[PDB]
C-alpha cells in the first residue's frame, strides 16, 4: 500500500507550479490528488518547491510538533505554499475550497531511513 512518504508527496507537493494561478487551484488539485475521495478534507497545504528542498528540511531546525512529538523540523527558509480551506458551500462530493497563496516557513514531521517528511505540521 501507499507509503507515508509517497502519500506526503501526493497530498502536499506541487513542484510543477510556482504558485497557485487562480482561485480554482485548490478545487482542481484537491480533486486530482484524490484527497476528496471518501470525504472533503477540511484543510490542506501544497508546497511549490522541489522535492529535494522539502526533503532537506528533515535536517534543518528540530522543533516540537503541534501535538508534542519531537520529530518535527522547521525550514530555515520561507517557501511558496498554497493553503486550501473548505468553504461554506462545500458539500460532498462537490468539495469546495478557498485558495490562499503565501510565503512561509514550513514545519514537517520526518521518519525512516532515508529520513523524509511524512506529515505536514504547520506553516509559520
Amino acid at each position: 500500500k501507499e507509503t507515508a512518504a509517497a502519500k506526503f508527496e501526493r497530498q502536499h507537493m506541487d513542484s510543477s507550479t510556482s504558485a497557485a494561478s487562480s482561485s480554482n487551484y485548490c478545487n482542481q488539485m484537491m480533486k486530482s490528488r484524490n484527497l476528496t475521495k471518501d470525504r472533503c478534507k477540511p484543510v490542506n497545504t501544497f508546497v511549490h518547491e522541489s522535492l529535494a528542498d522539502v526533503q532537506a528540511v528533515c535536517s534543518q531546525k528540530n522543533v516540537a510538533c503541534k501535538n508534542g512529538q519531537t520529530n518535527c523540523y522547521q525550514s530555515y527558509s520561507t517557501m511558496s505554499i498554497t493553503d486550501c480551506r473548505e468553504t461554506g458551500s462545500s458539500k460532498y462530493p462537490n468539495c469546495a475550497y478557498k485558495t490562499t497563496q503565501a510565503n512561509k516557513h514550513i514545519i514537517v514531521a520526518c521518519e525512516g531511513n532515508p529520513y523524509v517528511p511524512v506529515h505536514f505540521d504547520a506553516s509559520v
